[PDB]
């Protein structure tokens, strides 16, 4: 384990609405367990096939979070107030975290855009590659 | 070659329809040749500018596949049955594979959503970073 | 610094139009400074929440560029000539570069699709992982 790669994957999540970032169940990396105590992690949240349902330009915010909270966030939104059929909108988020700050874990989170119901019904991943500062 | 990075890129592919996952020609990493026999690979399939044509909510499924078959898959779809003009829908898929299972290669694949013709006419990549278990 | 991870992030950029690739201010990795003189870099440009405004199927081209120019590029475009409201269209681009060619830096760049104004008003990143040839 000189060069550890962390990964977690899901294929579904209970459909929820949330005004605040809530964990995506199963997208969680236990960093402490891996013996990562310092250095840097490049974390990728990959949700390649999500959709959102709602009545007001639906979408989903996603975030990468540690113990210390959200490090990076982003969203997709549809370009129609009520899309003919809510299409799949691939989403990727990349963030680099300093593990020494007190990071024990990394997780993926999501939140509604304008009261959207959030849908994962296929593969989604959270991955991390360990490195050093330059 | 202590820390090998694998990469393959294309700029086009013959436009095809397929009911089943078929290789995207040229998105192929010969892992065995690189002397990767165990450990983990973080594989990224990046198709940043695809489009699909069809008459029924067109889209494309994409997959990361090894010798042992599809490890991860996802899709984009338009939100209109027949879009005014089929726009570019960036797509990224990330998967982590155990090389020891008998992985000699990693490839990108695609399949039609609802009989869509699949279009790559610009840069697309398949990349991999080698690591260990934690 | 045996295994260096490079990263840069922004949360906004002045809104501009450009017929040619122009730097996205702040998405810049000083590679030379990190003492990377050879080997390979896997570079990810992550713009998870952009939008474009215009009157003719708006969109944005993005590129990864070194001192030696653009190594990889891609775009998103809307599927309507004038979208009801220009939605957020997550964009990721992945490229692997040979550092020995005279690479001192890596940057993210963008260009208008059909005279689109280019909008970043939230987190965007440029990341790189160092490896060797196989
Ligand atoms: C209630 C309903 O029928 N929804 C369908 C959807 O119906 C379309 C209408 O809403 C539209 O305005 O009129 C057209 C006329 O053609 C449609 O009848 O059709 C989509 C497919 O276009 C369908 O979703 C597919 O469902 C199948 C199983 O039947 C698959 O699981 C397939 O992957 C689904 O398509 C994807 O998911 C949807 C949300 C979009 O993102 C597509 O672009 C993807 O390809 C709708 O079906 C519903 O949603 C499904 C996920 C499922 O939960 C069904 O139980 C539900 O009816
Ligand atoms: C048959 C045709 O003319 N298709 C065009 C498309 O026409 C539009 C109509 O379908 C629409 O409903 O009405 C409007 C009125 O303005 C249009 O006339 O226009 C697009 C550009 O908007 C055009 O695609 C561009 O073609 C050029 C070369 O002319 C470039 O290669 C450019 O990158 C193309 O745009 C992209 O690709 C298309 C598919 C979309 O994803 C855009 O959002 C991208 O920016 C259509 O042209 C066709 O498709 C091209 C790929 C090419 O194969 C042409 O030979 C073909 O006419
Ligand atoms: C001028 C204007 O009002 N633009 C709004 C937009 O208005 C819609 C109309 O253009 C449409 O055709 O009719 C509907 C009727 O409901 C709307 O009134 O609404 C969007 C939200 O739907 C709004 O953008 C949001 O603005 C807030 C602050 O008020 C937030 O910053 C929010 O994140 C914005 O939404 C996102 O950004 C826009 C561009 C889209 O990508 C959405 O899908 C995202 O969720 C428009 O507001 C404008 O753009 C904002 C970025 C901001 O600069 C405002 O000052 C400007 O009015």
């Amino acid at each position: 384990g000189h060069m550890p790669l962390l990964s977690a994957s899901i294929v579904s999540a209970p459909v929820v609405t949330s005004e605040t970032y809530v964990d995506i169940p199963g997208l969680y990396l236990d960093v402490a367990k891996a013996g990562i105590r310092d250095g840097k992690l490049q974390v990728i949240l990959n949700v390649p096939t999500p959709y959102a349902t709602g009545n007001n330009f639906p979408g989903i915010y996603f975030a990468i979070a540690t113990n210390q909270g959200v490090v990076a966030d982003g969203c997709f939104t549809y370009s129609s107030k009520v899309p003919e059929s809510t299409g799949r909108m691939p989403f990727t988020l990349v963030a680099t975290i300093d593990v020494g700050s007190g990071v024990t874990f990394v997780k993926g989170q999501w939140k509604s855009v304008r009261g959207s119901a959030m849908h994962i019904d296929s593969y989604a991943s959270l991955s991390a590659i360990w490195g050093t500062a330059a």
